[PDB]
This record gives C-alpha cells, sequence and structure tokens, in this order.
C-alpha cells in the first residue's frame, strides 16, 4: 500500500508486557502511583524476538490479534522486533545475543527469521509492523574501528537483507532501524548512513513494504525539543524531527523516500545524561509522549514505544558476563538485572516522572 499503514487499526496490546506491568503495580504500595502503573498495560509497545526460543510466541500472539480481530471485526495490528544478528550489539556487551558468527551465526539467523516466516504463514489475516535489528546498520556507520562490528559486517548486511525479502514477501511492514539524532544525526554520518540504508533498501529488492526507518529506539531523545539538552551541544539535529528532517531528504537523493517511526518510550524526562552516548539504564527517565498517528511531520508515519519501559538494557554487576561499563555510569540506575529482564525500580521512576503524566 502507499499509504501510512497505522491508519484505521487497532493496536494488538503485548501480553508479555500486560502481565509485567500488572505485576509491578501489584508491588507498588502508593495508590496513586499504582493505578497510573495499571494505565500502562493499555498503552501499545513493540514485542521483541530477542532469542529464537520467542517465534513460537509469535504464533501465539497472531492467534490471539486474529481471535480479536474475528470476534470484533475490528482489524489488528501487531507491532515486533526482529533483534537476533549474530554477533549483535557488536559496541557492547549488555546485549550479547545467542548466535555467534565462530559457531555458524549465519545460518542460525536465517532459520530464526524462517521460524518468524513460518508463524507469519499460519495467520495471514493480521496486519503486522516490524522493526528490524536495532543498532545494526548504525555500528556498521560509526563503529568499523570496533573488532566484533568490523568482523560482523557482512553478516549484518546479509542478515538484514534476508529479514526484509523474507518479511517482505509475506506484506509485513518494515522500518530498519536508523540509530538516533546523537548517533547518526552528526555530520560525520548522515550522508554515510544515508547511501547505507540506500543499499540495503535496493538489495532488498525496494519492496513497498520496507516503509522506511525507526530512530531512537531504546533511547531517550525528545521528538522536538522544547528546551535544548545541553548534552546535545555541537549536534545540529539535537532532537529526533531535526534528525529526520536532515536525514529524508539525503535518503531521497540518494533513491529512496523512506517514512519514519519515533520511540518516544522513555523520552519524558529530559536533561538526564551527563554524555549523550549514555544508554544504559539512565536515571530518572520517564514514560513520555504516547504512541498516535499525529506527527509533526509528513515523513512520519507514527510515534511509538518500541522499547518497553521497565525492561533492563544492561546488568550493572561488575562481575556478570555482559556487563558493559555504560551500565555503571553515574547517570545509570544501579543495581540493574540483566538486558531485557524486569528493572521494578526503574519502572516505578518511569511511571512518576511520565511526560505527559499518566492519569490513574
Ligand atoms: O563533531 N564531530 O566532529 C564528531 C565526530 C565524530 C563523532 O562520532 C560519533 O559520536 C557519537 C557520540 O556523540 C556516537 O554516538 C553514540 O554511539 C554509540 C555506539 O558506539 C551508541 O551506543 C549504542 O546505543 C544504543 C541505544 O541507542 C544501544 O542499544 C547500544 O548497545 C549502544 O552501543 C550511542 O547511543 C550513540 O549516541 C557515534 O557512534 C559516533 O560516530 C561525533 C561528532
Ligand atoms: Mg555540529
Ligand atoms: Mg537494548
Amino acid at each position: 500500500s502507499t499509504g501510512n499503514p497505522f491508519e484505521g487499526y487497532d493496536i494488538y496490546l503485548s501480553p508479555y508486557y500486560a502481565e509485567e506491568v500488572e505485576a509491578a503495580a501489584a508491588m507498588i504500595d502508593d495508590p496513586v502511583l499504582k493505578a497510573k502503573a495499571l494505565k500502562v498495560k493499555e498503552i501499545p509497545t513493540f514485542i521483541w524476538f530477542d532469542v529464537v526460543r520467542k517465534t513460537p510466541d509469535l504464533g501465539r500472539y497472531l492467534a490471539d490479534a486474529t481471535a480479536i480481530q474475528q470476534r470484533t471485526g475490528r482489524k489488528q495490528l501487531v507491532q515486533i522486533v526482529v533483534y537476533d544478528l549474530p554477533d549483535r550489539d557488536c559496541a557492547a556487551a549488555a546485549s550479547n545475543g545467542e548466535f555467534s558468527l565462530a559457531d555458524g551465526g549465519m545460518e542460525k539467523y536465517k532459520d530464526y527469521v524462517d521460524r518468524l516466516a513460518s508463524e507469519i504463514r499460519k495467520y495471514p489475516d493480521v496486519r503486522i509492523v516490524a522493526v528490524i535489528e536495532p543498532d545494526s546498520l548504525a555500528n556498521m556507520v560509526t563503529n568499523m574501528n570496533v573488532a566484533k562490528c568490523r568482523g560482523a559486517e557482512a553478516a549484518y548486511k546479509e542478515g538484514v537483507i534476508y529479514a526484509l525479502r523474507q518479511l517482505s514477501a509475506l506484506g509485513v511492514y518494515s522500518y530498519v532501524d536508523a540509530g538516533h539524532a546523537g548517533w547518526l544525526g552528526w555530520n560525520a554520518n548522515l550522508a554515510p548512513s544515508a547511501r547505507l540504508f540506500a543499499q540495503i533498501y535496493k538489495d532488498a529488492g525496494r519492496s513497498a513494504f520496507i516503509r522506511g526507518l525507526a530512530t531512537n529506539v531504546s533511547n531517550y531523545n525528545a521528538l522536538s525539543a522544547t528546551t535544548r539538552d545541553p548534552v546535545t551541544q555541537g549536534n545540529d539535529n539535537y532532537d529526533e524531527l531535526r534528525f529526520i528532517n536532515a536525514l529524508a531528504p539525503l535518503l531521497r537523493n540518494e533513491g529512496w523516500d523512506a517514512k519514519f517511526i519515533v520511540d518516544q518510550g522513555r523520552s519524558g524526562v529530559q536533561n538526564i545524561r551527563q554524555e549523550w552516548g549514555n544508554w544504559c539504564n539512565v536515571y530518572g527517565a520517564g514514560f513520555g509522549m504516547r504512541p498516535t498517528l499525529n506527527t509533526p511531520s509528513s515523513a512520519i508515519d507514527a510515534i511509538v514505544w518500541i522499547k518497553p519501559g521497565g525492561e533492563a538494557d544492561g546488568t550493572s554487576d561488575t562481575s556478570a558476563p555482559r556487563y558493559d561499563t555504560h551500565c555503571g555510569k553515574s547517570d545509570s540506575h544501579k543495581p540493574a538485572p540483566e538486558a531485557g529482564t524486569w528493572f521494578q525500580e526503574y519502572f516505578v521512576n518511569l511511571v512518576k516522572n511520565a511526560n505527559p503524566p499518566l492519569a490513574a
């Protein structure tokens, strides 16, 4: 289709996240904060498939969404994240991941995608929006000095193209991850990013199902900054809107008229980072701008909550195999559990600090 893929759809509410929120609310003693916590389970989030053992769960969500659709007659849209490349998260320790290129990682990744595809095939009547491999391509632009990233370059591109070709053949709408304003928004990185995204789009066959890009995944940038965050100094693109408005024309000239979705899940509190490159469980974050199709620009299909607030970005335990020093910074919330696991203290702050505030 030509238009906004989200238009006219009810957004399927993650049962995984609802259950986490339900249990989290139960542990909050403040009745006001408890009631606000419970509102969060009604806010649409993206469902991450960060491990291949989760692929059968996609079938379960799509069956559930299909049943809701058939019961109510209201079209359902399921939001998912493809996040399992071999040598994943190559500039960091926190979200390492289960596949290694040293151990048949590439083939195992294709199989992971194939399993995702086999579930989608069983439930063709539900629309799916997928974010493709957060951080992957952003690392390819910026971190070829990092041995793991340099070694992963061919596999990242191959893997992302495979996923895109396989999902596009199933009518899945993809948004390829594109870092954020403080990553690829820098003039050092814009043009090279535009070139890379255009290349992936091309090699993936230029399917109309490849709708565009996703920004600010698991990050904290403002969409449109009322006051400039001191941490953004030197970068003219100091919010996601500016980043996108600088990127979109470049990418267009490079052969792709791309549309955008923006994570605002943990963007409610600005001015909370000592450095812009600090990403791990940043202290005092709040739930941000709610998912909506009323965006400030025609390039932007939707504001979304891609990273589900409350799930950790990485362990702060200096003894743990996945310990990354970003997770030990003075402006990280500590002690933090393993990436992807529930982080109660952190969730409690997101609710309390939410902007706009959550209602009862
Ligand atoms: O003015 N100049 O002249 C000039 C010259 C060169 C410049 O270089 C740029 O400097 C930037 C910092 O300003 C760097 O941005 C940081 O890069 C990190 C990766 O190394 C990212 O971390 C990821 O974050 C993800 C969540 O978003 C995590 O999920 C993931 O695990 C984690 O790895 C940070 O967000 C991101 O902010 C750029 O790479 C770098 O190219 C900049 C300016
Ligand atoms: Mg500058
Ligand atoms: Mg992460």
